């Protein structure tokens, strides 16, 4: 088991933005710093923060741009030159695309078990993949697709699909840099009929 690396704000910052990353406390650690991945290399990024309300690390990084975006990972040296890393937090940037367009073949209320996908299209930007997200959650979507219609099934949907989603641009150059926003579309499961 690797040190833990979360990430307090969500993981998909926009443009400029600002996130906060907490890497996991090693009591024989002299010193901890974020750390950028980049071309197989270890690169010092972010600034560090005093302690209060929490012991575990925290870093934040503001003015985000496409330079950090990507993979990252806390360095903790324990010793002169004795490393170990936390585990790997994916960061993403966006508005670097224009948005993409979201939609559905349904109605967007629903019966649980009912199913239905959503498209997200580009009729402009040949985005390699496309990746689905849900507002409320906290963290990184993960519910991607690479096919050019760009289907985003939800199989048997139950009470916890509703919610807003949003698409996303993406490239596979540019893996963590995504387009803005795509327009949102908001899905309500309910058993009531
Ligand atoms: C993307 O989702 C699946 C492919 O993984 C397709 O699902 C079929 O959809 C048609 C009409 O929408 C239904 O009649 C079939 O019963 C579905 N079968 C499957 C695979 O479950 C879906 O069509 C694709 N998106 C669209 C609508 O183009
Ligand atoms: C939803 O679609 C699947 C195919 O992926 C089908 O097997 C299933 O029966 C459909 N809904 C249900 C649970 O009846």
């Amino acid at each position: 088991p690797m040190p833990f690396i979360s990430a307090k704000s969500s993981p998909v910052i926009p443009l400029d933005g600002s996130v906060k990353i907490q890497c996991q406390a090693i009591r024989e650690a002299y010193l901890t710093q974020l750390m950028i991945i980049k071309n197989s290399t270890y690169r010092e990024i972010g600034r560090r923060l005093k302690f209060w309300n929490e012991t575990d690390p925290e870093f934040v990084i503001d003015h985000m741009d496409a330079n950090k975006a990507g993979r990252y990972q806390c360095q903790y040296r324990i010793g002169h030159y004795r490393f170990r890393y936390s585990d790997t937090l994916e960061l993403v940037v966006t508005g670097l695309y224009g948005k993409p367009f979201l939609s559905a073949d349904r109605g967007l209320v629903l019966m649980p078990g009912e199913n239905i996908s959503l498209t997200c299209s580009s009729a402009h930007i040949p985005f390699d993949r496309f990746s689905l997200a849900k507002e409320g959650e906290l963290s990184l979507p993960q519910h991607q697709s690479g096919e050019h219609p760009a289907n985003f099934s939800l199989g048997p949907v139950d009470l916890n699909v509703s919610g807003i989603y949003r698409c996303y641009g993406w490239y596979n150059r540019s893996p963590y840099l995504w387009s803005f926003p795509s327009n949102a579309l908001e899905l309500v499961v309910t058993a009531i009929d």
